[PDB]
C-alpha cells in the first residue's frame, strides 16, 4: 500500500528530464569532438536506473528505453538527443497517448495473443481509446498498478507466474492497492472471461467499464440542458466510488449534512458521543435535534496549543460510564471527526469494532470532510469510514470471526466490564449491526464546488430502523430548488475520483512528503520552520516502510501528511501575525488555520510541485531575513526575540478539558451527558443571562456562585466552542480565555464578559430538572 | 401608478414597427407613382398616435418624430423611409444608447441652460454616460419616469409649472430606486447655477452606486466586513430592508434561520396552513407551537387561497381568551400565494399589531423579490408596508386618528373586533417584520440563493444574538461565491433594470391573459381565472385597479397565470405530461385537478407569449378536431370528463385539529406538532390504517391522528401534519385520490397514525 507513495516511479518524470539533459550535454560534447565517456557514462548510469521501472508505463517503455540504449551504445549522440528530447515532451503531456479522446492504459497479465487481438479490435475514432500494458507476472501486475496511476483497466491470467522474471491473490491485491480500476480475469479452464473465446466481448467490456466510470450522466445532462433519474445515476456511481451502500448529495455543505444525519438518527434526549473539538455544525445539530451531547477530551498537545483526536480508551470509558449508569441504552450514536483539522486520522475499523462490543447496535457518524479525497488510495481509504465499514461487516460474516469471537470470550471469562477499558474488545458477531455514516465536503478535497457534499451510508438497518427518517431529515435540511451546479460539481468530483482519483491523491501525497523532507533536510529553513512529525502531533501511547504500512493499518492515531502543520515558535512570531504580516502580506500564500505556534497548510489535489518550491522558497526568504535580523540584532534585540520565542513556545495556556454541563443541565445526576438544546434556549432568557466579567469569573468561582455558560464561546486559536450553553466555566476555561488577547472570540466578549446563567436561573432550572 | 402597466406607450415599439411598415409601403407606392393619399394619411395618424408619448423618449423623441412629419408633409418618402428603418432599427437594440458602456436617460425636469452645459460635462470615454431628457412640466416628468423605465436619474427644479415636493414623492412612489435630485436657487438638492458640476458627478456616482456590484466584481478578480457586507447592504436599500441577510441555501433555510431566530420552543407561530413545507419544518425544529389559519377555499379549483384577516383576528382573539396571546411570537403568511393571490401586508401587520403590538411577522415572499421593482406590487410587499407602517406609527396625526378610534371602541368587546377594523396603538405597536427572498424564482439569481430581509425595531436589542446563532446554525462554513455572486446581480437588476423588467412582466401578463380571454378559439377551451375566480367578493371591495392594490385584503397578481383547462376535459397533471411537456416541453411550476399554474417570470418576452397562444391554439384545434369527428357516444364520454375535472370536486379539506396528546392546551388550537414528529418514530405507537378501514374507525370512536406529513400531489400542502386530526373530510379527500405522488401516505401500508394505547399515554402525559 504505502510503498506506491515511495518509489524512483512517482519522480521517474523529473528522471526522465534527468536524461534529457545529460543526453543534451553529450550532444554538446560529441559536436565538440570532445571525449564522450564522461556523458555516455552518465547517460547510462540514468538510463540503467530509469530501466527498474519503465516497463510499466506504455510510451517509453523497455522497448524504447531498449532502443536508447542500442543508440547510445553506438555513439549516435544525434539521432539519441533528438529521439530523447522527443519522447519527454511528449511524456510531459501525452504522458500514456503516445502508445497509440479518452486514452487509459489497461494492464494485461500475460506472460504468453491476446495482447494484438485486443490491439486489433481497437478503432481509432472511437471516444474512449486502450492500450495493453503487457505484463508477464504477478509481481509485475501489482507493481503495474501501484506505480502507473494511468492503469484504469486490468486483465488477468488465471496461469501466471507468481516470481518476477527480472491468481485470486493477484486480483485481491489489484482491488487493493488500486481500489476503482476494473479488474478482469481470462480462464481458459473447460468478471470472468475465456481467453480464446471472447477478445471481442472482452474488448467490449474493457471499453463499457471505462465509459461506466468516465461517464457523469448529471453533468452530461445539465450541459445538454444548458445547451430517480441522471441524479439517481451520479448518487449510484458516488455510492460506488465512496464504498456506501447508498450516497446522498447535499447541496448545502457537510454543515448540513451532519444534521440531516444527526436527526435521521438521533430523536430528543438520545445521547450522542461526540469528539468535544468536532465541527460547530455538529454542536448546532445537536442543539437542533435535542440529542443529549457526551463530550470526548481529544488529547492535549501543549506544544503547540491543538487537540488531537478523540482516544478509543476515552470512548470505551464513556460507553461503560453510561452503561454503569444505565444511560447505556439511550445512547444512539457517535460522531468522529475520521480526520482531525491538524490531520490526526483515527482507525474506524478499530474503534468501530471496540465500541460495538460496547453498544452493538450504535450508529457511527465519521464527519470526514477533509477525507473525500481518502478513497482514492489504500492507505488512507483502508482509514475510511466507509471501507472501514464493509470490511468489519465481512470480518462479522465470517466462520473465522466467529471462532476468533468464541476464543476472545474464553478469554474474557470472569473480566469485569469496568476492566474492558484495559482489554481490546471484539464485537460479537450475531449482535454487532454496521451503522456506519460519513459525510464529504467534496470541494475541500476535491475538485467539486464550494457548498456541495456527499452522505455516505453503510447501515445494515437503513431500510427498516432509519430510512422514513432520514427521508425526513433529508427534507427538513435541503432545499426544494437545489442548485444543479453543486449536483453536476459532485458528480464530475466522483468521475475525478474514479478515473484520475489514484494518480492526484497518490501526487498529493508525494508532494506532501517531499516538502516535509525537504524542510527538515535545508538547514536554511529547518533552523527557523518545523513540520511537525507523528511524533509530535500523535503521542507514543497511540503510535505502536513496512512498519509505516503497518502504521496506517493498525495503529490507533496516523498523522496525514497532506495536513502540514509548520511549526513558527523559533520564528517568535504569533502563527495569526505570521499568517497576516507574511503568508498573505508578503507571499499570497493561503493557509487554514493558525496557532501559538504553527500554521497549517493543507495540500489537495491541485498542489504541484511549482507550488512545493514556491513554499519552500518562501520559507528560505524568511529564515533569510531572520538571519538578517539575528546578525543584525544587538544583545537587547536578541533578548528581546528569544523572549518572543519563550512565549510562543514554553509558557503555553493548556487547552481547558470539557468542564462537564451544570446539574441544571445534565438530565441524569450520576451522567456527562447535558441537555444542551436546554440551555441553549435557556441563554435566551434574558432576566436568566447575566454577564460576568473574566476578571471577576475567576474569584465568582470562589464564592462558588456557579459560572455555566449560555453560549457557544468560540476562541478562534483552539478554533473549537470552548464553553457550549450549560457547560460549567470552569477554573482552567476561566484561565484559558483569560490568557487570550484575540480579538476574535464569537459569543464572548470582553466588553461585556462571559455571558453565563445567574444564580436564580441556575436554581431554578436544578429545581425543574429535579421534578 | 398601475396606469404605468396599463398605457399605449409600452407598445410604443411595436408601433414604431408600425412607422416602418406603414413608412416603407408609403414607399413602395411613391415608387410604382400611385396615389400617396393613403398611405401618407396613414403613416401621419400613426405617427400623430406616437407623438402623444414619444416625447418621453430621447432617441426619436420630439425632434426626429418632428423631423419625420416634415419630411411626410413634403413626400420625401424615399428619406423618410431610409430615416424611419434607421431610427427604429437603432431603437431596437441601443435605442436608449443612440441619444448619444452603461448608459441611463437623466430626466431634467427643467421649463427653462443646465442641459447644455450637463451635455458639455459629459466626457465619451466615461465607463457610465447619460444624456438628458429634459421635460418642462411636473406631470410631464412624472410622465416620464413612469413611461421611460430607462430614465435612472431625476433632476427636478424647485419651481416648475405643474400643468415639486409633491412632484418628488410621486417620482419616488412610482420609481423607487432611480436618483432623485433637486435643483434650488433660492438664497440632494442643488443651486442649478453654482453646481453644474457636482450634480454631474453626483448623477454620475448615484448611477455607479446602483451599477456596482462589489462581490461579482471581486469574485470576477479573484478568479481572473468587506464587499460582502456592501453587497447585503446594496440589497437592504434595494428591498427597503433596514438589513439584508443572503442565505445560500434558499428560502427554506432563510425561512428556519428567522423562525429559530424568532422563537423559543413553545413559542405559538400563527402559520398560514398552505405554507410552505419548509415553515413546517422549521416550527419542528424549532419546537414552537403552529396555530394553522385556513386560507379560503377556491372549491372549483381544488386549491387555497389566502387567510382571511378575519381568520388572523380571531386566531389572535381566541388565544387571549384563553390566556395563551403572550405566548405568540409571530405570524407566518406566504405574501404571494403560490396560486398568485397577495396579501395587503400593511392591512395585516395593522390589524394583528392590534392585539399583539410586539408580535414579529415572518413573510414567505419567495415569488415576490420582482414586485420590490414595481409600484403596484411594491406596496404589497413585507418591507414597504412595513417601512410605511412605521412611519404612519411615529406621526402624530396618526396619533390622533388612534385617538379617534379608541374613542369609537368605547365599550366594544374584545370578541368583537374581528368586526370592526382595528388600529395598532402608536405607544406599544413595534414593528418587527421579516422577509424571506428566493432571488432566483423572481429574479436572474442562481437558484439556491436567497435573501433574509429584515426590518425590526427591536433587532438589535432582542434579535441580534439570536439571528447570529440560527445563521450560524443553518448556513455552511463554507458558502458558495457564485450564489452570493448571484444574488449581487441580481440586486443590481433591480437596481437598475428592475422596473423596466418586472412592469414588462406584468404587460406580458395581461397581453397573454387579454389574448385568451379574446380570441375566441382558445376561449372556448382554455381559461385564465380571473380576480373574480381567485379572489371571493366578500375580499375585493384603472383608477379602480390601482385602489384594488393599494386597499383590497387580496388581489391576484396577473404575472401568476392559473390555466383553467377543465373544458378541455383532461386532468392537469396529465395536461402537463401529455400536452405541455410532451408536445410542447412547456414547463409548468404547479398543476391541479382542471388547471395548470403558469408563471411569467422577467425573462418573458412577447415571443413566449406567442408560443403560449398558439400553443392553446393548436390544443384548441385538436379538440376541436374531436368535437366534430367524436361520435354521440365520444361526446357523451367528453361530457363526462368535463363533469369529472369540474363539478363533483373534491373539496380540500379544512385543518381539522392537533389531537389533545398534543395540544399543550386543552382551549387552544396550537399543537407541540415537534413532539409529534419524533413520536411517530416510536414504531410501537406507530400503525398503518387503510383509508377503507378509515372511515370506519372513525366511527369506532377510534381516533386516527397523523404521525406523519402527508403530502397530497394536487394540493402540494400537508393535507395532514404530525399529530393532527384524521378527520372525515380529510379521509374522504384522500380516498378521492388516484395520485401516486403522496409523500408520507403509502397506499400499500395505510396511514401512518399513532396507536390509541400511544394516544392515550402521551395525552395522559400532556394532562400531567
Ligand atoms: C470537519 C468538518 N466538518 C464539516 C465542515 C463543514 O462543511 P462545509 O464547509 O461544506 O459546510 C467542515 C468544513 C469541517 O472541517
Ligand atoms: C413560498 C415558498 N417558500 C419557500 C420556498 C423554498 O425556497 P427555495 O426554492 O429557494 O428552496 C419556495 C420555493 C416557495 O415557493
Amino acid at each position: 500500500a504505502l510503498a506506491a507513495v515511495a518509489n524512483p516511479s512517482y519522480t521517474r518524470l523529473d528522471t526522465w528530464n534527468l536524461l534529457d539533459d545529460a543526453c543534451r550535454h553529450l550532444a554538446e560534447v560529441d559536436l565538440a569532438g570532445l571525449d564522450t565517456t564522461h556523458d555516455v557514462a552518465r547517460a547510462k548510469r540514468l538510463m540503467d536506473r530509469i530501466g527498474a521501472y519503465e516497463r510499466y508505463w506504455l510510451y517509453p517503455g523497455a522497448q524504447n528505453l531498449a532502443t536508447f540504449r542500442a543508440h547510445l551504445d553506438s555513439h549516435s549522440t544525434v539521432r539519441l538527443t533528438e529521439e530523447v528530447s522527443l519522447a519527454v515532451r511528449l511524456l510531459s503531456e501525452y504522458g500514456d497517448r503516445t502508445a497509440l479522446q479518452q486514452f487509459y492504459t489497461v494492464l494485461l497479465a500475460d506472460d504468453s495473443s491476446l495482447a494484438e487481438c485486443l490491439r486489433q479490435l481497437r478503432n481509432p475514432a472511437d471516444e474512449v481509446q486502450f492500450e495493453l500494458l503487457v505484463v508477464a507476472s504477478i509481481e509485475d501486475a501489482i507493481t503495474a498498478v501501484a506505480l502507473n496511476g494511468e492503469i484504469q483497466a486490468a486483465i488477468i491470467r488465471h496461469d501466471l507466474p507468481l516470481r518476477s522474471r527480472d491468481w485470486v491473490e493477484c486480483a485481491e491485491w489489484i482491488r487493493e492497492l488500486r481500489p476503482h480500476i476494473d479488474l478482469y480475469l481470462l480462464t481458459d479452464e473447460s468478471r470472468t472471461f475465456y481467453r480464446l473465446n471472447d477478445v471481442t466481448d472482452l474488448h467490449s467490456t474493457v471499453l463499457a467499464g471505462l465509459r461506466n466510470r468516465y461517464a457523469t450522466p448529471f453533468f452530461d445532462a445539465l450541459r445538454a440542458y444548458a445547451a430517480h433519474g441522471n441524479i439517481k445515476t451520479a448518487m449510484d456511481k458516488a455510492a460506488v466510488t465512496w464504498n456506501a451502500n447508498q450516497t446522498y448529495f447535499v447541496t448545502n455543505g457537510t454543515s448540513t449534512a451532519n444534521k440531516i444525519v444527526v436527526q435521521a438518527l438521533t430523536r430528543p434526549g438520545d445521547i450522542v458521543l461526540i469528539d468535544r473539538n468536532c465541527h460547530k455544525s455538529h454542536h448546532y445539530g445537536l442543539v437542533l435535534a435535542g440529542a443529549y451531547p457526551m463530550y470526548l477530551d481529544a488529547y492535549p498537545l501543549p506544544q503547540y496549543a491543538i487537540y488531537g483526536a478523540v482516544p478509543l480508551r476515552t470512548i470505551k470509558q464513556a460507553l461503560l460510564d453510561l452503561e454503569a449508569a444505565g444511560q447505556l441504552h439511550r445512547v444512539r450514536m457517535l460522531l468522529l471527526t475520521n480526520c482531525t483539522f491538524d490531520g490526526v486520522v483515527y482507525n474506524p475499523r478499530r474503534v468501530m469494532e471496540e465500541v460495538l462490543a460496547i453498544k452493538p447496535d450504535i450508529c457511527f457518524l465519521w464527519d470526514e470532510a477533509w477525507y473525500a479525497f481518502a478513497t482514492a488510495v489504500p492507505w488512507a481509504r483502508q482509514r475510511t469510514a466507509m471501507i472501514a465499514a464493509e470490511r468489519l461487516e465481512q470480518m462479522l460474516s465470517t466462520a473465522e470471526y466467529a471462532e476468533e469471537y468464541r476464543n476472545w470470550c474464553a478469554s474474557m471469562d470472569g473480566v469485569d466490564r469496568s476492566e474492558w477499558v484495559d482489554h481490546r474488545l471484539l464485537p460479537d458477531p450475531n449482535r454487532a449491526r454496521v451503522r456506519v455514516y460519513a459525510t464529504h465536503s467534496t470541494h475541500k478535497s476535491l475538485s467539486a464546488l464550494r457548498q456541495a457534499s456527499m452522505i455516505h451510508v453503510r447501515d445494515q438497518d437503513f431500510k427498516a430502523l432509519t430510512r422514513d427518517a432520514f427521508g425526513e431529515a433529508f427534507l427538513t435540511h435541503t432545499s426544494t430548488s437545489p442548485n444543479q451546479q453543486l449536483l453536476a460539481s459532485l458528480d464530475l468530483a466522483r468521475r475525478q475520483v474514479d478515473i484520475e482519483g489514484f494518480e492526484l491523491v497518490r501526487h498529493v501525497y508525494n508532494m506532501a512528503l517531499v516538502f516535509r523532507h525537504r524542510v527538515r533536510k535545508d538547514r536554511l529553513i529547518s533552523k527557523w520552520f518545523r513540520i511537525l512529525d507523528e511524533s509530535d502531533l500523535v503521542p507514543d501511547a497511540f503510535r505502536s516502510l513496512a512498519d509505516w504500512n503497518e502504521a496506517w493499518r493498525s495503529d490507533q492515531f496516523v498523522l496525514d501528511p497532506t495536513r502540514l502543520t509548520l511549526f513558527i515558535g523559533a520564528t517568535g512570531m504569533n502563527g495569526y501575525d505570521f499568517r497576516e504580516k507574511i503568508l498573505m502580506e508578503r507571499f499570497g500564500i493561503q493557509i487554514n488555520k493558525t496557532s501559538i505556534n504553527s500554521v497549517l497548510l493543507i495540500f489537495t489535489i491541485g498542489v504541484t510541485w511549482s507550488s512545493v518550491h514556491y513554499l519552500l522558497d518562501v520559507l528560505r526568504r524568511v529564515a533569510i531575513d531572520l538571519d538578517r535580523s539575528q546578525k543584525a540584532a544587538s544583545g537587547a534585540d536578541l533578548a528581546l526575540h528569544r523572549r518572543h520565542v519563550e512565549e510562543i513556545t514554553q509558557d503555553l495556556p493548556h487547552l481547558p478539558d470539557f468542564s462537564e454541563f451544570d446539574l441544571a443541565f445534565r438530565p441524569d445526576d450520576a451522567s456527562s451527558f447535558g441537555d444542551m438544546r436546554s440551555a441553549f434556549y435557556a441563554g435566551y432568557e434574558e432576566a436568566d443571562r447575566e454577564y460576568v466579567q473574566i476578571g471577576l469569573a475567576g474569584r465568582r468561582l470562589a464564592e462558588g456562585k456557579t459560572l455555566v455558560s449560555t453560549t457557544f464561546v468560540v476562541p478562534y486559536p483552539p478554533g473549537f466552542p470552548v464553553l457550549v450553553p450549560g457547560q460549567l466555566v470552569s477554573k482552567e476555561i476561566i484561565y484559558f480565555l483569560a490568557q487570550l488577547d484575540v480579538k476574535e472570540i464569537h459569543g464572548y466578549n470582553p466588553d461585556l464578559g462571559l455571558s453565563v446563567f445567574t444564580q436564580a436561573a441556575l436554581a431554578r432550572m436544578e429545581a425543574a430538572r429535579n421534578a
